[PDB]
């Protein structure tokens, strides 16, 4: 009939959740049948009309979703589809906030959720630093700057010139060049290379913040704009601390058995075993702790400042995960 399976009924059950953080994203991956960034996509570009206000056709859209999703490597435990989905659905409702309602273009809109969703795409489950002392082609191709991050932009577009996956075909050269160049500043940003600058200038943005009448953020030329961007998605990146415990227990088993792999790689090869990829010599507790210590809580509460007080229950979140795993380091 034209009626869904009951499997296809409790994912759009799971997917009535899409604009909350704590979305269960390891579920809907489960009744999606390993699909999530595609239904989440799917579900965010109808919710947002983006399909109408860009002239999408929607079996281009599933097509280029799924031609996407297809080439994120299922072997890898954090960097794949999943990870995908979740910085995709987190920049979605992080675009929600009151303190930008109104704020960034349609535009804009696409050039986050898009770049959210290439971000990592063909992620080998490897470092840039792992790539460029192995002498890999990634490596050579990019000259050792940015490897991951320039292979995934470059992939995410080429993906774009497949059988019926152009889903910016009947966009003006102009919207095309301009989300081109936000969709490139978004996952250039998202190399953790680039975390202190990011946030020195989002600090700076904090401290001459401007609110409009009605309290929302001013941002009145494209370098500002497109700063918070960068800070959102990557926000969205380092999201996982902020989120209920049972969601960021399972990124924490995820990037330290990828971690673990490419320490057993190293150690293989006679390579110096990089940090915090020894599974003989790992403190999974104390490093959660650093993470959030050095990078997750200062950039998250740089945000929240920024979005004040629209963040208060995700940062509030980040804190109680912090002292859960401070009070398990045996
Ligand atoms: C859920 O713990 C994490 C989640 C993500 C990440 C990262 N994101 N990508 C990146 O480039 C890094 C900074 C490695 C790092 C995480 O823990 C760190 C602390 C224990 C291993 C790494
Ligand atoms: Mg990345
Ligand atoms: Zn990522």
């Amino acid at each position: 009939f034209g009626v869904k399976t009951e499997q296809e009924d409790v994912l759009a059950k799971e997917l009535e959740d899409v604009n909350k953080w704590g979305l269960h994203v390891f579920r809907i991956a489960e009744l999606s049948g390993n699909r999530p960034l595609t239904v989440i996509m799917h579900t965010i570009f109808q919710e947002r009309d983006l399909l109408k206000t860009f002239k999408i056709p929607v079996d281009t859209l599933i097509t280029y979703l799924m031609t996407l999703e297809d080439h994120y490597h299922a072997d890898v435990a954090y960097h794949n589809n999943i990870h995908a989905a979740d910085v995709v659905q987190s920049t979605h409702v992080l675009l929600s906030t009151p303190a930008l309602e109104a704020v960034f273009t349609d535009l804009e809109i696409l050039a986050a959720i898009f770049a959210s969703a290439i971000h990592d795409v063909d992620h080998p489950g490897v470092s840039n630093q792992f790539l460029i002392n192995t002498n890999s082609e990634l490596a050579l191709m990019y000259n050792d700057s940015s490897v991951l991050e320039n292979h995934h932009l470059a992939v995410g577009f080429k993906l774009l010139q497949e059988e019926n996956c152009d889903i910016f075909q009947n966009l003006t050269k102009k919207q095309r060049q301009s989300l081109r160049k936000m969709v490139i500043d978004i996952v250039l940003a998202t190399d953790m290379s680039k975390h202190m600058n990011l946030l020195a200038d989002l600090k700076t943005m904090v401290e001459t913040k401007k609110v409009t009448s009605s309290g929302v953020l001013l941002l009145d030329n494209y370098s500002d704009r497109i700063q918070v961007l960068q800070n959102m998605v990557h926000c969205a990146d380092l999201s996982n601390p902020t989120k209920p415990l049972q969601l960021y227990r399972q990124w924490t088993d995820r990037i330290m058995e990828e971690f673990f792999r490419q320490g057993d790689r190293e150690r293989e090869r006679g390579m110096e075993i990089s940090p915090m990829c020894d599974k003989h010599n790992a403190s999974v507790e104390k490093s959660q702790v650093g993470f959030i210590d050095y990078i997750v809580h200062p950039l998250w509460e740089t945000w929240a400042d920024l979005v004040h007080p629209d963040a208060q229950d995700i940062l509030d979140t980040l804190e109680d995960n912090r002292e859960w795993y401070q009070s398990t380091i045996p």
